[PDB]
């Protein structure tokens, strides 16, 4: 069931993606890819931001509660998901002092509907199924 997946370790961040084809668990790593861009300058933000999204992580329980870390603090709040149709509800009760990638973190958390994943990865969508955000059971570096 459900807990299988969610509730299988630590989930660290990979990144974000967008232009995606949900079908096929693809898509276009948005922190990679400005790490990648041919200004120099924006590389280097995108190398520093992937520094501070390797450090978010969450931790979902088989009691249906989360924790997690992310800019400044924790994060916590409550989580259902269905194996049937594989969905997810994702609610918080904290949130720390915001930052901008605290708050594109938590917007995706909290826009999540879909899942799909494997004992490597666990990819959460929005409705519109257009970008996800992807976790793995390692701390990226
Ligand atoms: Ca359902
Ligand atoms: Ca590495
Ligand atoms: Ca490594």
């Amino acid at each position: 069931g459900v807990e299988e997946i969610f509730a299988s370790g630590t989930w660290h961040v990979v990144d974000f993606y967008g232009k995606a084809n949900w079908d096929k668990r693809n898509g276009e790593p948005k922190y990679n890819a400005m790490a990648h861009n041919p200004d120099k300058t924006i590389a280097t933000e995108g190398r520093k931001a992937l520094d501070i999204i390797h450090g978010f992580n969450i931790t979902f329980k088989a009691d249906g509660t989360f924790t997690g870390s992310i800019q400044n603090g924790t994060i916590e709040g409550t989580w259902q998901a269905d194996g049937k149709d594989r969905t997810v509800n994702i609610n918080f009760t904290k949130t720390p002092p915001s930052t901008s990638y605290n708050n594109e973190f938590i917007e995706a958390l909290n826009n999540a509907i879909f899942y799909q994943g494997d004992s490597n990865v666990l990819l959460l969508a929005p409705e519109g199924k257009k970008t996800y955000i992807q976790f793995a059971h390692n701390k990226q570096d």
